[PDB]
């Protein structure tokens, strides 16, 4: 009798404790019935109706019952902001670590939906703070993605692990640096289990500081440098430093930050190029494309970066594998004159 299941589930969703009581007094009422795949336990858990949940628990209900997505009562409670539901389900022996089809724990959902009290109640009951979902993402990753800064701090107090990498190979710091999340990075850097975690490399050799420089995240990069004491001169697999990546993408504020912080300037990449090489190359290529468009039918910024590097001590003579010095990549005579003038 799907009508009676519908009535039970709807009363539970709405909080009609009287109606639920009268229904449970009947022999033709299924306490595990599903109306549109939704049980009364899931309804009452999602809507916060602790008293209805307690009556259901009296009736030997199946507590570990999934829906079509693998969501149990605990997962539906995480769609709400009532920690009391977590306490009742935990007293009822529900598994607070259960995975749905996407392998999300209730903690994952609570994080994603920004429900601080339920996140904290889960953590206080001892749920594991760093499990991984189908995409490899931990609750810390989620908290960074959805900009839940208070939840991120709470997770880190419960011992959520910054080192676990998602399927894409990003740990919590890498992920905050890709997303350009300064306030998440500030908390993360306050909670490092060991200092050198700031310099941990992805498989491609990218550190968090590489990611922040490459994507022009100035505050993230300031935090890494000055709050995390990030090593400025680490080289990715391509042997590029963060200063190489900032010059390649013409992120002048990142250039300034790295140089003023003391970044080495003459490190060479796989091709033998220094940052100065690459700034001059970009200048010349802009000039070439200008003269090519004029003869058919951004160069200021590159010049400015090159002069900054020179003024701060960049070697003008280092030779790459093709044997060419930085000046050999700059045919512009005026720019060469400017580089020599603001040097030594």
């Amino acid at each position: 009798s799907g009508d009676l299941n519908e009535e039970l589930v709807k009363a539970a969703a709405n909080g009609d404790v009287a109606k639920v009581e009268d229904l449970l007094k009947r022999p033709d009422v299924d306490v595990n019935g599903q109306c549109a795949g939704h049980t009364a336990m899931q309804a009452a858990s999602q809507n916060g109706h602790v008293d209805i949940l307690k009556l259901l628990l009296k009736q030997n209900v199946d507590v570990e019952a999934e829906d079509k997505d693998g969501d149990r009562a605990v997962h539906h409670a995480a769609f709400g902001d009532e920690g009391a539901v977590i306490e009742v389900l935990h007293r009822g022996s529900a598994d607070l670590n259960a995975r749905n089809k996407r392998r999300q724990t209730p903690l994952h959902i609570a994080v994603n939906k920004g429900h601080l009290q339920v996140v904290k109640t889960l953590l206080d009951f001892g749920c594991h703070p760093s499990l991984q979902d189908s995409e490899g993402d931990t609750p810390l990753h989620d908290a960074i993605s959805k900009k839940r800064d208070d939840i991120l701090a709470v997770l880190l107090e419960a011992g959520a692990d910054v080192t676990i990498t998602n399927n894409n190979g990003f740990n919590a710091l890498h992920h905050a640096a890709l997303r350009g999340n300064p306030s998440a990075m500030r908390v993360l850097l306050s909670k490092l289990p060991r200092p050198w975690i700031v310099d941990e490399k992805k498989d491609d050799g990218y550190t968090a500081l590489h990611l922040a420089a490459l994507n022009n995240h100035v505050e993230v990069a300031e935090l890494l440098v000055h709050q995390g004491n990030a090593n400025l001169d680490i080289q990715n697999v391509n042997q590029q430093t963060a200063l190489h990546l900032a010059v390649e993408r013409q992120h002048t504020q990142i250039v300034r930050l790295l140089v003023r912080a003391g970044a080495k300037l003459d490190i060479q990449d796989k091709d033998g190029d220094t940052p100065l090489h690459e700034a001059l190359r970009h200048h010349t290529l802009s000039q070439l494309r200008q003269l090519q468009d004029m003869q058919d039918v951004e160069k200021k910024s590159a010049a400015s970066i090159a002069c900054f590097l020179a003024a701060n001590g960049a070697d003008l003579s280092i030779r790459n594998k093709k044997g060419q010095s930085p000046l050999d990549l700059c045919p512009d005579p005026n720019l060469c004159k400017a580089l020599a003038k603001c040097h030594k």
